[PDB]
């Protein structure tokens, strides 16, 4: 049913969270922190940062861009071979306006973490007001709906 497809895709989110809030307390304050935190993050779970039986992997940009992308297994999940990745994608909220976080951060920007959540499908992250981030690969049917 892809309602129960979206709650296994609902289930694996959840397993981001602590990626999130490793680069909103740790890895936004400057560039080598996040950086850091990339490293680190990446290193758990023999180098997929989390996993489980319906979770590949929950990675950092290895460029340090500190986008996370979630990896399904999708035949456990019940997902299309290449349809099962998840974006989220973090910026800089200074109060006024929203800078992705890689070019904040370089720029000693500070502020707030605000996040994108993209699937094949981007209608919540840009009618949120999100600019300029990858698309994941999870079907829109499949997607939480605020990463739809």
């Amino acid at each position: 049913d892809p309602f129960t497809v979206r709650t296994r895709v609902s289930e694996g989110l959840v397993l981001a969270e602590p990626a999130k809030l490793m680069i909103s307390t740790d890895g936004s304050a400057s560039t080598a922190d996040l950086t850091r935190a990339t490293t680190t993050w990446n290193q758990q779970s023999n180098n997929l940062g989390a996993s489980s039986k319906y979770v590949t992997s929950v990675l950092m940009d290895a460029g340090n861009t500190g986008v996370i992308t979630i990896t399904y297994v999708a035949d456990q999940v019940g997902l299309p071979t290449a349809g099962n990745t998840l974006i989220l994608s973090p910026y800089i909220n200074d109060g006024n306006t929203r800078t992705a976080l890689a070019t904040a951060v370089a720029a000693g920007t500070r502020g707030t973490i605000d996040w994108a959540c993209t699937s094949a499908s981007n209608a919540t992250a840009t009618a949120q007001g999100f600019t300029g981030m990858a698309a994941g690969s999870v079907p829109q049917e499949f997607a939480p709906a605020q990463c739809r």
